[PDB]
């Protein structure tokens, strides 16, 4: 046996050995924290969405709040299960498992019925894992959502000369979205939405990539001449603080992503989706303009237009409402040059 | 809705659920945490219990297992839950034992609650509205007796006399008679050398014993005009002030009353009442002072004087009769006795 | 809230609360009549039609036999649900509602889970709406089926005389299927098939109406001749009887239907799909053969023909197989004479 | 394994797999005669008394009405346990084993809980055995009664002379209540109370032998004298109708008791209890008075007095209450006669 794959956009039911679901509210615990297992309601105190990490462990959101899933680690209460908004905490990161288990990563520990209850307001407490019944859980499809996908299109070539010394190439290709990635609410930091609003509304937040070509300059000059023109690489210190903000991400030196606090836990995915490379670069980018100096190396009337590969990474709601600004990020190491024949 | 159901105080109780099973204080899956869980009967002392009736009619409920009593979590993650806990003046932890089996909590008004009816091994209690259910009753079953000894009683004698020899010397002090005792729970006692859990093993019950005798202030012969001045010293010192509210939260006012602060107020009436003592209405705690008295003789014939002030010692003890304290000496000036 | 609405012509799959599907045979009861909650076990014993009438009241029918759901009155099981053959009775008829609830006609009371048990021999009974889980159920389509329609034609009108030739009309006009009526296996008695072999071959069975111009008489005379002629009205007894015997309808005296027993509750339907008329006549009625007088008022040599509107009904199974004959009612009402 | 005993006196609670017990109302089927898997009430919808008879089935009686658990052979809920009134029939007699399961004696199958239901109102279906736990229940006592017992003597021998021929000796020796036999409330037939009436106020009827001596015939006589004397002997017609009414009993040709329906379940222990003999004749005795005449064959005068043993029966409610009058049962086999 091994690692339960489940569809995202799916909320679930977790059925308990007797039939019963887990509950975040409960009957005489409403007013509390513990999370016990009760008869069927058809309400979203019983539905969760499950969030797979790279480890392979996942992260069950109940729909009722924004909270999630958490093992305590409280001396007096030791190892009850209950509600707690996402710390990114191991207590709060579960494997589930085809047994039918659900495995607490901080401790081998697993969810448990304590003395195999079937009652209503049954709590689960972590035990050590005996491969009994009342420690077997089975997720069930309650409703499904879908994420609509942006429309995609591949990177245009840089604009070329088309026969005529005196054209104006453009200052920039049509922008087009090559890539985006798909995470869940946790992730993403709305000021516009509380946790429990993300997820009724957003559970999953959509970081976006456009790439286009963008002219750094161009001039026409003698045979014999040179000029100075300003280029700009690198990423703004504001780009660079709205996206760790948001997603708790940067832009390394080594034009590599920084992945921080929660956004770790899916570097792979992440990198994968938008086909970027993890940073190895211990420090952060920085937005340069710097002047560069240009000579023509023809002796007959020449015509120069720069191309500079540019990015912009955008976070929006399920839906598709946008949250922040676009986030410019120039690469000066991709870069297409344009001369007159 | 009966009435309050009465326990003896000296019965370790177990307490038995709707399905027949116990409530446990380590529970199986509990066993690294506070919950108090019904289980099945093991006849361990993790289900036995000690009840301690307070003045208000509301009791405690202290588990052999720990020194720890039952208490009901105010925590907003687990508000509701029965868990051991070490004794706090405090209602959570104060609950109404009656006649129709429901154990209510004293701070909220609900009552002992098996969530879902369980008849799980580690089915937790929670704290829930009355609704009359057959899971909310509860019944107490006798598991084991002890006895407290009791020291024996003597009455206050008269203070020492002349018989017709002016130069004979009296008494500095009479014998010391145990007058009064009073029975207290564990919970509110101090004791230095003994933790929680070996006072509900070995001395549930402490003993507060008050000892009253006649003690010489001063004994002259003098000639028919002569004057001197003899200390006379009246009060309870700072030293036994400290040590009472150390080690049962009790002080002695200025109007010879007791002032009874944190835990002890909770059986002033019965303190009060078993060692025959008023409460006190002064806001000052009274202090021992040594002041001087003069006396000249009014009659031309010679005569002898000696004057006794009563005494009062009291002083804390174990169940065996271990003395934990040293005996609290209180002066009363009112009381006192001139002899010619 | 509102009633829903479910395709007749699928088999459906009754889901309740915790996933599980109601089974008229189960494991404990597989000895008695009782109908439990059950894993799927994509058998017939789980599939059902349902049958919605002009009331509004649907009868569920299991596909195992041909019996149908139905809520024990009796004294000692009073509101279990047991498989029972179809009586037209109001424990039998149920409402089907979008909130989910299954409502019992005769009461008020609703299909509900005892306890809300997820267990596999959980028994069904009907308890009084508190719009608890366990009360609500979802109707999942298994299979379909088709059901094949007739040819439909138009009555052609009645044939004339051509050039004045004095020719021998037809005697009838080619029979052409006017109208057709779809009803369940519930409502028909067929002698060949039991209720089971019904519900598995012939779920719905057919109800055709055929129309054709029947000759009553042709005849040339001279001026001024008379003479009388047989003319019929009516339906046989024979097809009366038969009539109630197979689908529990007759034909009243003022050229409507009468129905009678189970066809009541789809009274509405059926007019409706066969455009005719519900009786309201107390008496049945019969075929008469009465002579009528012809004298002819012009003064010369004609030619008289008259037609009378003739309507076979009977009824077939799903595929077309034809259960009965011919049932025959000459409309005296619409007739046509021509010169 | 083997047949579980359970004390008759007590009611039980009858606790299925989960914890849950059997109740004979339920929520949903309160308006039927279903028995269902119900959580604790701590009422009588979840008390039984067990009957178990001479062939070691038993018979379970429901305290909220006086009705039996029943297993329907009804077409269309064949295998279902309701509660129906009394019959002597093999469906309501069921094998209570120590393994737990409780077995029909009609059929083979065992009490189930069907997809071992968790839940309340879950019914009760006979299933064949295979040993699972749903098929398993414990009985628990619930409350306890007592049945008086009355005062038990020896039968005192006849009366003799005592030197006087012209002394008169008593009609009959003053009644002693010899045995008594404790039999349940199915039993009897009792006019003023009904099933349910019954099972609350008597649970076990009591039946009663009463033993004395008659006398037949007292008379002096002088030689060779000769006299006839009335003799009756066996028991009325009316004490035989009301006897089978009543219990279901009547007493045989052979001075032995014939039982009839339900009676016969009960045959050893009623026989073992009165100390009275199973019939083994085919007709039921009747009450007959006849002349005998006895001549004295001595020329003394004597006096001859003859005493037969006279049984009475009767029946009464568990706390004394006579619902019928005595049967009267004479048996001249046992008679003694005296001479001066
Ligand atoms: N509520
Ligand atoms: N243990
Ligand atoms: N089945
Ligand atoms: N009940």
């Amino acid at each position: 046996n091994g690692i339960k794959a489940l569809d995202p956009f799916n909320f679930y039911r977790i059925r308990t050995f007797c039939g019963k679901m887990l509950d975040v509210v409960g009957q005489s615990t409403s007013d509390n924290a513990m999370v016990v297992q009760y008869s069927i309601n058809n309400k979203p105190n019983q539905n969760f969405l499950v969030f797979t990490l790279d480890d392979g462990y996942s992260i069950i959101a109940a729909e009722n709040s924004g909270k999630v899933l958490d093992i305590s680690e409280d001396f007096f209460f030791k190892g009850m299960l209950i509600q707690y908004h996402f710390a990114n905490s191991d207590n709060q990161k579960f494997l589930i498992s085809n047994n039918g288990t659900i495995a607490v990563k901080r401790s081998g520990k697993v969810f448990d019925i304590p003395g195999a209850s079937t009652s209503n307001d049954a709590p689960v407490i972590a035990y050590n894992f005996n491969n009994a019944a009342n420690q077997k859980f089975t997720f069930e499809r309650v409703k499904t959502f879908q994420v609509p996908s942006p429309s995609i299109g591949t990177l245009p070539p840089a604009p070329d000369f088309k026969n005529d010394i005196n054209e104006q190439l453009p200052d920039k290709t049509n922008p087009v979205i090559t890539h985006f990635s798909t995470i869940p609410y946790i992730m993403a930091n709305d000021a516009t939405f509380n946790s429990h609003q993300q997820i009724q509304y957003s559970p999953y937040y959509k970081l976006v990539r456009i790439q286009y070509w963008e002219k750094v300059t161009q001039r026409i000059l003698g045979p014999r001449d040179d000029y100075e023109y300003n280029k700009t690489k690198g990423i703004s210190k504001t780009d660079q603080v709205s996206m760790t903000e948001t997603v708790s991400m940067s832009v390394g030196a080594d034009f590599g992503f920084m992945f921080k606090g929660f956004s770790a836990s899916l570097s792979a995915q992440i990198t994968k989706e938008l086909s970027v490379t993890k940073s190895t670069s211990t420090t952060e980018m920085t937005e340069e303009t710097y002047k560069e100096k240009y000579t023509n190396p023809f002796n007959y009337e020449l015509a120069r237009a720069q191309y500079m590969l540019v990015n912009e990474f955008y976070v929006t709601r399920m839906d598709g409402t946008r949250i922040t600004a676009n986030w410019t990020l120039r690469d000066n190491t991709q870069t297409v040059t344009r001369i007159f024949p």
